C-alpha cells in the first residue's frame, strides 16, 4: 500500500538527513512528489530535524513555454504571474493575469499598483515568463530549491538554501558560500512571491526509476 510504502520511505530518508548524510529522494510524478513531500517532512519534525511550528507563504514555480507552446491560449489561466524582462532598468516587470480573452486572444494584466493593459497573447515572445504562485508551508531546518534569481542573493535556478529560522515576519536562510545568514521577505502576495520551492523531494521527470525510491 502506499501510504504504508511512503512512510517507511521517508524513516529512511529523515534518519539519514539526521546523521548529515547524502540522501536523495526521487518519483516518478508531481502528485507522487507532493504525497512523498508530506511524508517525508512528518518524519523529520518527528526526528528532530524540522520545527514543528509552521509558516505557510507564497511562492513561484515556473510553468516552462517555447516556440510551439508559448501562443496557446489555454497554457494561460486566471491568477497565474508573468514577468517580463525590461532591457532597461535591467528589471523584470511582474503581473498577475485577471483575464484570458479567447475570442480576441487577449490577457489582461495586473500590476502591484493595481492598473492593467491588455496583451495580445501574439506580441509574447521569449522575454515572458510564466509561474504558478502556490502556498507552502516553511519550518526550521527547511530544505528548499531556487526556481529563479532572488532579489539580493547570488544563487541560481537549481541551488539548494536551508532554512535556519522562520518567522511571520521574515525566513533567514544559509547561503551555499555566502558567511552570514540572509534574510528573506516571508510572502503572502504574488508581487512579492520569491522563485523557491521545497527542495526535500527531487523534480520528477529524470529519474532512476518510476518506482518512489530514497537512496540513502
Ligand atoms: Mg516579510
Ligand atoms: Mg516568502
Ligand atoms: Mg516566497
Ligand atoms: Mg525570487
Amino acid at each position: 500500500d502506499r501510504n504504508v510504502r511512503y512512510a517507511r520511505l521517508a524513516g529512511d530518508f529523515a534518519a539519514s538527513v539526521k546523521a548529515g548524510e547524502e540522501s536523495v529522494a526521487q518519483v516518478s510524478g508531481v502528485r507522487e512528489q507532493a504525497i512523498l513531500t508530506q511524508a517525508i517532512r512528518s518524519e523529520l519534525k518527528t526526528q528532530g530535524v524540522l520545527g514543528h511550528p509552521e509558516v505557510t507563504m507564497t511562492a513561484l514555480s515556473p510553468v516552462w513555454l517555447d516556440s510551439r507552446s508559448r501562443y496557446l491560449r489555454d497554457m494561460y489561466r486566471p491568477g497565474m504571474v508573468m514577468e517580463q524582462w525590461n532591457p532597461e532598468t535591467r528589471s523584470h516587470d511582474r503581473y498577475v493575469i485577471d483575464r484570458v480573452t479567447a475570442q480576441s486572444h487577449s490577457l489582461t494584466l495586473r500590476d502591484a499598483q493595481g492598473e492593467t493593459q491588455v496583451v495580445r497573447i501574439s506580441s509574447l515572445d521569449s522575454s515572458w515568463s510564466l509561474f504558478r504562485p502556490e502556498k507552502m508551508p516553511v519550518a526550521d531546518g527547511e530544505r528548499l530549491r531556487v526556481t529563479g534569481k532572488i532579489p539580493g542573493l547570488r544563487v541560481s535556478g537549481g541551488d539548494r538554501l536551508q532554512v535556519a529560522s522562520v518567522s511571520e515576519d521574515a525566513m533567514t536562510v544559509v547561503v551555499p558560500g555566502r558567511a552570514e545568514p540572509a534574510s528573506l521577505p516571508v510572502s503572502d502576495s504574488p508581487f512579492t512571491a520569491l522563485k523557491l520551492e521545497n527542495g526535500w523531494v527531487e523534480t520528477p521527470g529524470h529519474s532512476v526509476s518510476d518506482s518512489a525510491t530514497v537512496f540513502a
